[PDB]
């Protein structure tokens, strides 16, 4: 099927045991000084050895760090690699309430390295930011956001990007040796998870063909909340839910009833017999969300959430992105989804569906803020499954007809790259296959691999795509 052919999923496959020698040259370790106490942080610093130079990245000051780094690189000469432990800073930034401090500090470290002329490859370490291997628990969705930023750094600064490595809970000596071995030579891999049974790396595969009933999807009923539900994709999802018999759709956006197209949307939905509530309110306002949930009918309790609230604009290259831009991109994604998760965790929902993007799953040049925000969604869905709660993340490709991609501009960058506009009916039917399977994560995208693979790999290989045969064929 055509709908099957839009669905892909991320897998983690075993790779080679690394060598036994640590890096010959000197490592530079970067530490968040208020967040240096986690066990894995001390285990990593121990594994890097006492000869490793240590840089405490204090606060968020690009210019100060550029100066400090330039001084270090003057004194030492070229480093073998930069190893960042900034991801351990999960606390929100004091001035940007939707940006984890470690995310802010990572962006500014990537900036200041470039400013100071350090060219050693940057490796970003996380602990629990991916779900890798049968039974693996994604414990930190906040650290998971950093992977969407890293993948973009790999596309914008391939020559000075090492990669991302997720550590296990307990970094024992076998885990330490895998780490230091990868830092010496990672065999062309750059998205890695170190686990008790081996080193795994991240891979994209075609999803298994749809099996109706396998996931035991309950019938759509009760109240269903679609955030961004007046927006392009949210609207077409609400119309599908309505076709499928929802009792009550609750559609939100910051403009609510004043959003473009809302009256027409409400009328088309109501002709289907559905009760329609359209509310103005910001998905990152916890008190407004709570108030909205408090209003639901006894006869129509919340059964499902579809989180389509989002903006992509006002992003910038890694070298230029500000923290205020990053905060505005994170707000509807990390802040709003955290709220949705927390206020629905006891409700036994049938579906909790987060709309992510291919920018998070692949990386996309020019979109670091949006990739980090959407990668947090994907990680939160995995996290929620670990809690025994239902959750789905869908990393859409480009939609045709409706939504944020419908305009020649930076629709054309993507299209020239092989990421094609999907027909909405096909995208919706593929999402329906995913929910019928009860799959936790998918990318749903129409790709021309012959165009995409060579373009995406021109500066650097991508081990991610070696499990897509069309990409292997395009590179042959
Ligand atoms: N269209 C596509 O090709 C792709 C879409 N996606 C994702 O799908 C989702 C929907 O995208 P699409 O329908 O195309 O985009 P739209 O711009 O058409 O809709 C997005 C919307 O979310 C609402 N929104 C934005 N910020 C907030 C907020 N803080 N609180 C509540 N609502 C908010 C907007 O209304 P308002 O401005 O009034 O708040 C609008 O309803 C987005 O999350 C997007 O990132 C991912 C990849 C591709």
């Amino acid at each position: 099927s055509h709908m099957d052919a839009l669905r892909y999923h991320i897998e983690w496959n075993r790779v080679a045991e690394p060598g036994t020698a640590r890096p010959a040259g000197r490592l530079l370790a970067v530490i968040s000084p208020d967040h240096a106490g986690a066990p894995w942080v001390t285990a990593v610093l121990d594994a890097l050895g006492p000869d490793t130079v240590r840089f405490e990245a204090k606060g968020t000051d690009r210019a100060a760090w550029a100066a400090q780094l330039a001084q270090l690189r003057e004194d030492e000469g070229e480093f073998h690699a930069v190893v960042s432990l900034l991801a351990a800073a999960e606390a929100l930034h004091t001035d940007h309430g939707s940006v984890p401090l470690g995310l802010a500090q990572t962006l500014l470290l990537a900036q200041a390295l470039g400013d100071a002329g350090l060219t050693a490859p940057l490796w970003c370490l996380t602990r629990g930011g991916v779900a890798a291997g049968r039974g693996d628990v994604l414990s930190s969705p906040v650290q998971g956001a950093l992977w969407g930023l890293g993948r973009v750094i790999g596309l914008e600064h391939p020559d000075r990007w090492g990669g991302l490595i997720d550590l296990p809970e307990t970094v024992d000596t076998r885990a330490a040796a895998r780490l230091t071995g990868l830092l010496a030579d990672a065999g062309g891999e750059d998205q890695l998870a170190i686990r008790g049974s081996g080193v795994l790396a991240r891979r994209l595969a075609h999803a298994a063909p749809a099996v109706p009933g396998s996931g035991k999807r309950p019938p759509v009923h009760g109240s269903v909340l679609v955030t961004g539900g007046t927006g392009g994709i949210g609207g077409r999802v609400a119309r599908r839910l309505a076709e499928q018999g929802a009792a009550h759709l609750v559609l939100t956006s910051r403009r609510g009833a004043d959003a473009p197209g809302a009256a027409e949307l409400r009328a088309e939905l109501e002709q289907l017999g559905v009760r329609v509530t359209i509310a103005a309110c910001d998905a990152a306002d916890r008190e407004a969300l709570a108030a909205l949930l408090a209003e639901l009918p006894e006869d129509a309790p919340l059964t499902a959430v579809f989180h389509s609230a989002g903006v992509a604009h006002d992003d910038a290259p890694v070298a230029d992105l500000t923290l205020g831009q990053l905060d505005a991109l994170m707000r509807a994604k990390l802040t709003a989804a955290r709220h949705l998760h927390e206020l629905t965790a006891d409700l036994d929902l049938d579906a909790f569906v987060l709309f992510s993007s291919g920018a998070a799953v692949f990386g996309s040049g020019g979109q670091p803020g949006y990739a980090a925000a959407n990668a947090y969604l994907d990680a939160l869905a995995e996290h929620r499954r670990s809690l025994g709660l239902t959750a789905s993340s869908v990393a859409w490709g480009t939609w045709g007809e409706v939504g944020m991609a419908t305009d020649p501009e930076v629709h054309d960058r993507l299209v020239r790259q092989g990421v094609l506009a999907m027909e909405p009916e096909h995208a919706l039917g593929a999402l329906d296959q995913m929910l019928e399977n009860d799959d936790t994560a998918a990318a749903i995208t129409l790709m021309d691999w012959e165009m995409f693979a060579p373009a995406f790999t021109a500066n650097r290989p991508s081990a991610l795509l070696s499990t897509v045969p069309e990409a292997v064929s395009a590179l042959s």
